[PDB]
């Protein structure tokens, strides 16, 4: 079952980070959420009720990325995956990738971050 | 057997979507189709008849992405995969990814979408 | 063993294609070659003789992509993989991806193509 | 366990290479480091002490990419993976990808390079 | 008066070109149209009737880029500028840039093309 | 006097547009604001009080792009330029460019929009 | 007279440079050539004989960028502009921009280079 | 005299900024330096001594962008232009553009910055 619903490159300005200066000025956070969902039912019916509505998922990601500040990307991603898994039983597994394209690191790079994969129980 | 024929970043303007406003103005839809096909025969013969002609596949994708409007990306992708699997027995599995780079979602992101994988029976 | 030597986005102007008009004007062909090679020996010795020299591989890819014209990307990729596998015993598997970013297809897309994976016997 | 901490597109100017001319003028080296780390502990605690701090990892990559010159990308990557595995027991596997976007190769391409994956024992 | 209405990167698949092979397979044509129009009236009134509607302009560009085939980009651009100048008296000057990103030229480049500027009399 | 302070590629999700469907779903608006300001005073003193603070300008652009909906880009740009000219006497001329990368237009293009230049009296 | 014929982002691998190491390994050179040519004649006639054929210009640029090695970009650009001005009387002014995206400079940047503008006498 | 020597997209990590938090963590600064220099002498002689060596200019830009911290981009740019004008009499005018792609601004944008043009007396 390799069917998925995805939201790529979501960007939210937030104040997450371990260092107080970054909690102070903030930065853009890029998020990729991929969901394992069997889309064969919606595929035949064309009824939105038989799949996971991506607009709602975005709202969920937004609510966490733009809510209270946390020290780690790991924790934000854990909160996001848990949020999605809890409210959508059709989702079998949630993968969340959060990239800091401009973190507090003296150097030249495209980005740093984390990715976690969590099955829905 | 990890041989494939691919069509990346196809873009079609369409009126698909669950919300009537988007069925009204439309938007660009980006499609990636990857096909599992054993290319060792064509690889030795150099005869187009022994592989799946990518131009034809494109025509198939186009016909669906630019035809009648549907509510979900899941359904468009299901129609595409089924179309390709039905007409090309050499295709062992069809993966279709459809991305909405600018869907009806208030925010900043690179894209949202779905991907399904369907073996040809 | 997930060690690799890679050459990404190689571009050669060539006259390959099934339709005579394209054999006539040509186009750019983008090639990605990934090689499964155990790099632990070179990793400790730092001697180029214990790994596969990427410059040589490029020469091999170039010689095929810029040589005689063929009808299919499948056949070019098969010739490339076979070339690399034959001359480099350290290579355990050769993956070749060839993309036509601007093929003879009326539409909007980022690219179409094929990818094959061939183990060295 | 598909949880990861990543650092994408790090870029360092260095003098690594087999040919003396390139050891002489140098070039930019792009590095991607992906780490297999269980982030469920940090995910619940929000304490940086329970995950691998990405800033430190960067420092490690930097120290190698910008230190003494070596002939092969394989060797730089082997040194990086070994460095990370040695100092971070929470890391279960280190993947390092080093790309030379502008190596000593007469042609047109996006990049050439290597990728290795090393589990921490 | 440095006010403008612009349409950047329009892309149309067409069969324009001096060589019969290219009139045969076609290619994508990228068009940039910039219009010198005093926008102070619309700027205060917020009524679409006091400015040049960009949607209509696009229709005009489309009609030419996707209509009958011509040998030169110069001629397509001349037809476009004349079309816009004739139907929109508010337009004081029309600049049209047409780029062939993949013309019949053996080599490596981002694009070739022409740009003309025509005042409306 | 060719000194400038600039803010490139600002992006705001808004509901501006002449067609009610677009006022309904919205889209991203990209804004470039360039300001003619003599920076020789700040250049020698290094005191923020002698130049125009770019953070404040952004706040001004944001307030308009994210406030009440209007039919035309011309009007949004006129409001922005007037806002900046009114509150910053050091600004000699304000140029505002607003691009709709995904407007209600059936086709393939990079963007459409307007640019106005307004001197401060 | 703001009409132009352009060739953007041409790329040639060459061995130009003041330092012997770079004359030894080479690098990619990106060239932009813009030509001031009145296109109103070709614009009405649609005959290639009344404009400057861009394919030929490319051949000229290629012949210099890929011929004998020189120390400076200034000199390559001077040779190119002079070549174009000499053979095409319809060309009123030739602008040549040559960029070294990866020159012998320890640092992070997108490119360095020169641009010259030469009227045809 | 529209001849120029340019250095585009130089990137340096620095601690410049008016707010103490940003002086603390830093960020990447992108710099474009364009120089008005008559290149006809070097164009005929091919001797580096008759033009301005771009490598040296880079060293100058680097020394300022990576040296002592200042509050404003205006001041950094003023120091750079003055540095270049003082040491290179062949330079008739220096244009410096400094972009902060990720400044302390809550929002979505590509960049903010300043550009100054200074003739050499
Ligand atoms: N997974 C998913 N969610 C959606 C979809 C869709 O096609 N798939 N379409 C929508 C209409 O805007 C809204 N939400
Ligand atoms: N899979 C596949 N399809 C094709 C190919 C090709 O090389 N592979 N070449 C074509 C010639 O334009 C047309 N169609
Ligand atoms: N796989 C591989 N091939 C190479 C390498 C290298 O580091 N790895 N370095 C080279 C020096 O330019 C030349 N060729
Ligand atoms: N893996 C990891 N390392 C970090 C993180 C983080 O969120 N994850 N946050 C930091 C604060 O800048 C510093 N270092
Ligand atoms: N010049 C111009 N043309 C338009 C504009 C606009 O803002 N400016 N808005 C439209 C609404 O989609 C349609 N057409
Ligand atoms: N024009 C301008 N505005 C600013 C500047 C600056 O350097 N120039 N620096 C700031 C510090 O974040 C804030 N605002
Ligand atoms: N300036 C110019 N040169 C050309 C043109 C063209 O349209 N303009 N078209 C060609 C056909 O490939 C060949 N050469
Ligand atoms: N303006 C300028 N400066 C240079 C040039 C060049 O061609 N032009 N070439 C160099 C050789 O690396 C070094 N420095």
């Amino acid at each position: 079952m390799q069917d998925t619903i995805f939201l790529k490159g979501m960007r939210f300005y937030g104040y997450h980070g371990a260092l107080s200066a970054e909690n102070e000025i903030g930065q853009i956070f890029k998020v990729d959420v991929t969901l394992k969902v069997d889309l064969s039912e919606a595929g035949r019916t064309d009824n939105v009720i038989d799949t996971v509505h991506y607009g709602e998922v975005f709202e969920e990601v937004k609510s966490i990325m733009e809510g209270k500040a946390v020290n780690l990307l790991e924790h934000l991603a854990e909160r996001i995956a848990n949020r999605i898994n809890s409210q959508y039983n059709r989702v079998m597994e949630t993968k969340v990738r959060i990239t800091k394209e401009n973190p507090p690191i003296p150097g030249h790079y495209d980005g740093v971050g984390i990715e976690i994969v969590r099955e829905n129980k």
